[PDB]
């Protein structure tokens, strides 16, 4: 596939200097960040509770900011 859904590291996130392939925007809710990944797709980062991932959980609830 023209993917990898390699979730690369959070200090990788920081810059996020990835390649392009299915990039576009996607469905990221408030608080959250969108970075390109190496593989060819953007991620979803979360800066409250420092963790990443593919899926939106902005599709069954929008910005839940983490406040501790």
């Amino acid at each position: 596939m023209q993917n990898n859904e390699e979730l690369p590291t959070y200090e990788e996130a920081k810059v996020g200097g990835g390649g392009g392939s299915k990039v576009t925007q996607s469905f990221l809710p408030p608080g959250w960040e969108m970075r390109i990944a190496p593989n060819g797709r953007p991620f979803f980062i979360d800066h409250n509770t420092k963790t990443t991932t593919w899926e939106d959980p902005r599709l069954k609830f929008p910005v839940h900011m983490r406040s501790k």
